[PDB]
């Protein structure tokens, strides 16, 4: 069996089965190439080059490690080759559906150019693996290796997207622990985070103690309520707060980063500016534009951090506008920061309402009287989401008995930047937070 | 004064100066440029542009020249130096185009025969640009630099004199030119970072250690010029940073996938050039083999075009989009064979665009069941170091003793044996198992006439 | 099966049997002699022992002949024969006594100047003791070891053969490159000089430029003469002039250190003294002194660096003379430094004579004679030597190099000069402004009727 | 002045009076007590000893005050100041015992319940004893200390106030309240003290150290916060101290609260205990002292260090069998077995009078299903284990506008290590715990 070694800077030698490089070379694979991992981050991080391309071949590399290590420590587990492999495959796909820029893209622009819409990139990788597959002719690849299309294809999308009293059609509650591979949320704690813990930490220079090879190596299938559930050796704890710390760290450092986050606000702004202009041809020729191309998936395969120059380069008066905030950023004119407030006990501010409030925040009145005026669209809000003592929701086990098991943060930015223009974003913002009773900003 | 954090340095502080001339339309543009050209198809790490690259070695640029002058007080290194050390070593870069090496070193070639291109001619035209356009002058003056004389000693630090043959400074500070680019012994800041930078994202070792090499650096007299020493002690760094060199010229640059894929993408820009339309000075059109002419629209020039030309529906372009299309598919050029112009002389810019017909012109003894047209063929040349000839860079350092310094020590089988090469692959376009085996013997009895190496089995 | 983490290697993982030889009070003694001995005194980073030292050759040991094995099965290098390497690496050091080098160096010859005494000697010693007095023999079978081939291959690790015959009755001469792993005295490159350039750096906060694991990535046993020998790649060749200027600084910044000498003569003035005055119970009852402790290994285990406290803290009247000059280094008065000077082109001094050296000292004639004259007792004269008996030999010549293209078969003034030497210095009892002067004199009279070379000032 | 190379600090300059006070046999005792104490045991790098500890604190103290008078001169920090943060910093730690923690937090509440001992109390008054001993009160004035004003600082600084709402400290007046946050900090827990040994600890156990003081040092500032002047760190200066948090949390568990390294530091404990009526150290007026009764006098205690351990080992005397043969079990790796852990139920604290008690009570606990072994208090090992989010009680300033402000582990390992001894202390200690209502012990 052919196998390609891929040299990667962060797992070393990855070997790949001849059935995922025929997924990996196809447009909608090679596609992930064009976006940033960090997205704006790349601005303020100049070492934060990566793409998304080079993180799903190490999510598809680690989601392998990990089945094939349980297979061998436990064969009673019935872990099959035809398993493993529809696990890389989930592994390698999981980021399909991320736009222009990662998560700028469904957390920020499509909230705010469609808000009605309800779109994750998540369900992104799941129309764009299914029109993978069928693009390139998948299906007989599949069958050839021993997959069975019908019944694996749809395990493979609830590995990413989650079900589409046992949920899963695409794997039987006795293998239950398979889906806790690419993506877990119980616990938070999967072979995807461990990628681009890494892999960010690598390209950011922050440091990273926490050893993934260990705690794959001595991971095991445990019983814990009923429940098959991946478990961790007990003295791997020390390992585990690691990983938790570094997690930490890159939110902290990097993902909230204050200009980074602004930038990409801005990079959003450009987008909504040029939205109504660009047109991306999609299937049937139709023409689809930036917000509606995930509508398509011959569209949104088109649909790619490239958009960004193309605004920037264009000569159309139309698209003078978008064009203008790119070039902000270029010459490093960026929105200024106001202040920074969260919501108090209370419910988390919704996507639905992003666009509804810098017309709030403009329509608060500060009690003295100020002598600027500023509209809704001088205002931008930003709207951060984060997710305890986390090692109490890690299983473990020990040695001499395996088998056994013992948020919202809120920005606001003003496109203002003249002293009292920002004096009266100030006043507008700490207003705004009394009445809409979020905590008192410093 | 700016703060940014970097994975190879980590913090690089930036003077105001500086974050002027890095935030402006022309320096910005290195971001959108790979390093490693189609080396990223390759090896997936190497996502890295010529943007960070070039910030590492401005901060260089900038630590070796810091470090001098506090070491020797009577180099007399004037705060105007540095600054002028540090924007060369920003800037040397700028004039790079899209998959860097790909453009000046091929498709240039390629497209425009005739003319002489160098990327490094671009970065000094392209900082004139730079300045012009953003009014950069009034803020050097602002903080101590002249003009006239220093944006001199900028452009030669890049490209080299325009009979002591530099104008921009006296024969006194000469030890300044080999900060940036040092072309006698190849030990500079630039290949510093390069080394660091493409190592840490190719996942190959680099045992070089810069910090230590810049900490132990003197400026010493040697057959009457000022030149950068190193301690005795450092030799064994030295050794390890020529087989860091090689280690990335024979594992990286020369990687046959990776050349087979530039050499596509060159096909692909070849085949498009004479459609696509980029926007230069008083509203000019310009193409891809003539952007260089004009900074404007070479400012406009990067990465970015092989994507313009993947997702354009202009049926004009299909044929450059259905290399690129094959590139994704990755159904690519089969690899024909190596050899390498030994004792004769070796194969110059200017006659690049020849090659194929040459080879599809060599007539082989037995008949062929398959014919092939020179559009058929690419022939690739890979140089380590073009147009110039080999040379042992150990010679060419100087070191110093513990005892004896500013006075130079008087002066093997163990280093890297080729420091500038010609290598000559030959591709295929026809994949097919009998096309192939045409390609190849095309390819042998070429080689047989231009009496080139007999290429291994 | 214990897995030691440790900072310098990581984690060491050891063989149950080599755990079963570690956790004997034979082993467990060395926790208790510093490293360094008096260089503790000028280098407070250096609380280092023997035990962490041992523990990292054992595990060197290991690492390299795996590799070897593992690289190259022609060789059949058996597990037997893995475990007996990690012993003798574990075990090596063995037979250092209180404050180590001042022990065995300076002490013992000043003690009993008849005796010919190696602390290697002394580890194949305490080696036999530690086996027998825990029943190791058993355990050794148990894994597969033969005792009497088996304990005679890894004393001769250690100590060295027991004309141009094959001196080694433990293994035969296929296996010859094994003999080079844990000492190495033809070219100096083993694990043994690996660990502690590796822990001395790490605690005195000198910055070791070698690589290990490089180095054992790359080696290959290749034919040298007639010769099984340990040979490193080619472009390892820079890694190795590291390590040589990774020695020559150790030995010139710490193992020459002026106080750190002066100190340990302290400490060997004070046993000498001591030396009369305190039983240590040895093996059937029979009574020992600090100096016969080395004839019996059961005396010699409870003898370490807790001497240096227990004469310190003692009330006996007979031991206020000892008690005194350790008092005297707590208080920082200590020796007054007079002067060095080396044997240059003449005999270099021999243990056996280091007794007569202060007489010698003391009997010169300065003159113009001076109003303060000075008995023997007043001087200390300190040999200080890099590799005692050994001649002077430049290493590099003596390692072997190997080519990729040919796995098999073997292929500097930036050097360190430096690999054999002897230092005298002369420190003087007395620190009044005039009996420094005398000592002086004395010392330069003595210099010049030895015809070593003259004191600078 | 004297430099000393440092493998965490690098060089280290040391002022004549610091040298005086180094140089003699009470500082230099502190070379004779390992850092982590039975922790070499299990961390064969942590050899390091209390000696180079104390110098690098003495140098960090020094930087911190050196660092607030230059960029604050304004503060009023004179060169008597500084040097008096230094001693302070320097004699810290002078008053540790020996293998450090186990012997003012284990051993002497075992030896004798009834006396409040902790080491900070000992550096106080070993301090006096070296000033007193060495004559370093001339030395002190020629510099331009005043020896009964700051000798009184450098104490408080130490061990913290002497003798409520009033200033306690009487060696400084509230205007340099600042400079008692230097050298230890109960509040917060930030001081120059935890950054060496963090540093060091890290630097001998192999544990990374993502922690940088040096910037800490750069970017201190002395602000008004309620009524008070407290050393405050620049706002964005957060991420380093988080780094900081996570080093002193893995230092906690991988190391200090190791269960091998714990269990031997019980072992020498428990040697002591049986060796400590026939040792005999002679103190002032050659009084003879015992292992447990050195601390009341310091002329004895600075004969008192690590040796102790091989004395035992070493001695051939019939009355030391005991405590020789638990030394031995240590050497030959014989050790307490391990039974459970348990933590005590809310709010209360197991204290240092009551440890004696505890074997005790669990081997009077009455397990309830019968077993075939009895054990005897003397088969039970009790082991208390305190702890010394974080960032809500450092206070921090703004670049723009510096000057304003912006539990217990018990477990119990048992002698004897036959399997059905081991079930046997498993139902005692399960037992107690359940009668003194402490959490079960896991399964
Ligand atoms: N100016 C500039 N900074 C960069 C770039 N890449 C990374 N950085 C670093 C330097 C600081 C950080 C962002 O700095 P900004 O220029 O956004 O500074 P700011 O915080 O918006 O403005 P100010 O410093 O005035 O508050 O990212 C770049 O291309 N230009
Ligand atoms: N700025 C911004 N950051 C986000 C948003 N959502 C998540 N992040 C941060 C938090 C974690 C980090 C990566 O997100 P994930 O944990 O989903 O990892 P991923 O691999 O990028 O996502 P996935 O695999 O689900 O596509 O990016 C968002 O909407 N905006
Ligand atoms: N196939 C493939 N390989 C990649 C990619 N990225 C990096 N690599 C690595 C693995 C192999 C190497 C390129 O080799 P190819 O797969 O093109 O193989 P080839 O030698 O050209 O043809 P073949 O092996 O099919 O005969 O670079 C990618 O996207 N696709
Ligand atoms: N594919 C390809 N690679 C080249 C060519 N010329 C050089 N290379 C390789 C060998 C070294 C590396 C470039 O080294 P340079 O010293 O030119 O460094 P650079 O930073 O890329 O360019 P500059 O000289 O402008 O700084 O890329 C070329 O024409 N084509
Ligand atoms: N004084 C002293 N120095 C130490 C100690 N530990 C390490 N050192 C370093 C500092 C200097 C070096 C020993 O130098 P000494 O002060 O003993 O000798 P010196 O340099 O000639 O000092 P001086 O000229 O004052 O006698 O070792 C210590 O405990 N006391
Ligand atoms: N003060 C002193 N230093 C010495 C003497 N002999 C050697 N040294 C220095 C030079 C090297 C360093 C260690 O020497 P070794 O190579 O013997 O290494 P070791 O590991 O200490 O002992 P061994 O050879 O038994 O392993 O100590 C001596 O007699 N006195
Ligand atoms: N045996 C031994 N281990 C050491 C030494 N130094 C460090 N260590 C490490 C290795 C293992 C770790 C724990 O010590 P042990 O394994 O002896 O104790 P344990 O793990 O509780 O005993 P066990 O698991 O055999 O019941 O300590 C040493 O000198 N001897
Ligand atoms: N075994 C043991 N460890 C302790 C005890 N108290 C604290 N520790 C651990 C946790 C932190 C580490 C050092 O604590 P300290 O903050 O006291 O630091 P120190 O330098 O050792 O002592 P000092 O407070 O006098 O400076 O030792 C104890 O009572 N027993
Ligand atoms: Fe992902
Ligand atoms: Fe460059
Ligand atoms: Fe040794
Ligand atoms: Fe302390
Ligand atoms: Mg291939
Ligand atoms: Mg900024
Ligand atoms: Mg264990
Ligand atoms: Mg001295």
């Amino acid at each position: 069996p052919g196998m390609k070694v891929i040299n990667d800077p962060i797992h070393g030698h990855i070997e790949l089965h001849p059935l995922l490089v025929r997924i990996i070379d196809t447009p909608q694979f090679q596609r992930l190439r064009y976006i940033k991992q960090l997205g704006g981050g790349y601005y303020v991080f100049p070492g934060a080059s990566h793409n998304r391309f080079e993180h799903s071949l190490g999510v598809g590399y680690l989601a392998g490690c990990l089945v094939h290590a349980l297979g061998e420590k436990q064969p009673e587990l019935q872990i099959s080759e035809r398993d493993v492999l529809c696990v890389q495959i989930a592994g390698l796909c999981h980021d399909l559906g991320h736009g222009p820029f990662s998560h700028m893209f469904d957390g920020r622009f499509i909230p705010l150019a469609r808000p009605e819409v309800k779109w994750t990139h998540e369900q992104g990788s799941v129309m764009m693996f299914e029109h993978l597959i069928n693009s390139n002719g998948i299906k007989p690849v599949m069958e050839q290796y021993g997959l069975i299309p019908e019944e694996d294809i749809c395990f493979i999308k609830e590995q990413i997207v989650g079900p589409l009293l046992w949920p899963y059609k695409g794997r039987p509650e006795n293998k239950s622990f398979l889906y806790e591979i690419v993506s877990n949320k119980r616990n938070g704690i999967d072979v995807d985070k461990w990628d681009y813990f890494a892999r960010d930490c690598h390209h950011l220079g922050i440091q990273n103690n926490f050893d993934y090879k260990r705690f794959i190596k001595f991971a095991r299938v445990c019983e814990v309520d009923n429940e098959l559930r991946i478990c961790a050796r007990d003295k791997e704890v020390g390992n585990l707060y690691d990983m938790f710390h570094t997690r930490n760290s890159l939110h902290r450092r990097a993902y909230q980063h204050k200009v980074g986050n602004i930038i990409d606000t801005m990079i959003t702004d450009a987008f909504l500016k040029a939205d109504d202009y660009i047109e991306i041809t999609g299937a049937g020729g139709k023409k689809y534009r930036i917000s509606t191309a995930i509508d398509d998936m011959e569209a949104y395969t088109k649909l790619t951090d490239n958009i960004f120059l193309e605004i920037l380069y264009s000569t159309d008066p139309k698209l003078k506008d978008a064009r203008e905030i790119l070039k902000q950023i270029e010459y490093r004119n960026l929105f200024k920061y106001v202040g920074e407030t969260q919501p108090t006990g209370q419910i988390k501010i919704k996507r639905e309402d992003y666009e509804s409030l810098p017309k709030e925040v403009a329509s608060a009145k500060p009690k003295v009287l100020l002598d600027v005026k500023l509209k809704a669209e001088d205002f931008i809000v930003d709207v951060i989401n984060m997710d305890k003592n986390p090692i109490d929701h890690v299983s473990f086990y020990c040695k001499t008995a395996p088998n056994r098991a013992i948020e919202q943060l809120i920005r606001v930015y003003c496109k203002k930047v003249d002293r009292k223009s920002l004096y009266a974003a100030r006043q507008y913002f700490v207003q705004w937070c009394a009445d809409r009773n979020f905590t008192k900003p410093q």
